[PDB]
């Protein structure tokens, strides 16, 4: 299973999210206080990455999806059958993977060779002098709720910053839930607390 522990490391490393609000038409919303992503499927979803210091050239951003239960958790997180077949390639991702990364053409995939885990790779850029972060547009594709993949298990996204050999420099995390209302979602998980 792989680590899900916060690191901000040397670099200040911190997600951050829009402040998108829960009216019906959103497309991704985040809930604080659930540290919860709720999105579309197939539909942008932002993460800002926040750093202190900036780090190297060479540096790069991945994203994995594990289960959050730990009696899935070594489980593959992976696309249904039905999505894996499905006619919605972009031309670079995998059909079998969870995330993508959308208008980044450097983008890599991974299928790991031993733990047969999925991830999706980015070359981290630094934000814009005078803009404070760098964002990522991820796009979840599978809902939460598909028969035969996540079947309504929640998930958890990690996301790391990596040096180009591979070192990890910092971690975070976020659950996520993919459905067809994330306003409605969010504020009925919400009313929870
Ligand atoms: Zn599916």
């Amino acid at each position: 299973v792989p680590s899900q522990k916060t690191y901000q490391g040397s670099y200040g490393f911190r997600l951050g999210f829009l402040h998108s609000g829960t009216a019906k038409s959103v497309t991704c919303t985040y809930s604080p206080a659930l540290n919860k992503m709720f999105c579309q499927l197939a539909k942008t979803c932002p993460v800002q990455l926040w750093v202190d210091s900036t780090p190297p050239p060479g540096t790069r951003v991945r994203a994995m999806a594990i289960y959050k239960q730990s009696q899935h958790m070594t489980e593959v997180v992976r696309r249904c059958p039905h999505h894996e077949r499905c006619s919605d390639s972009d031309g670079l991702a995998p059909p079998q993977h969870l995330i993508r990364v959308e208008g980044n053409l450097r983008v890599e995939y991974l299928d790991d060779r031993n733990t047969f885990r999925h991830s999706v790779v980015v070359p981290y850029e630094p934000p814009e002098v005078g803009s404070d972060c760098t964002t990522i547009h991820y796009n979840y594709m599978c809902n939460s709720s598909c028969m035969g993949g996540m079947n309504r298990r929640p998930i958890l996204t990690i996301i790391t910053l990596e040096d180009s050999s591979g070192n990890l420099l910092g971690r975070n995390s976020f659950e996520v839930r993919v459905c067809a209302c994330p306003g409605k979602d969010r504020r009925t998980e919400e009313e929870n607390l």
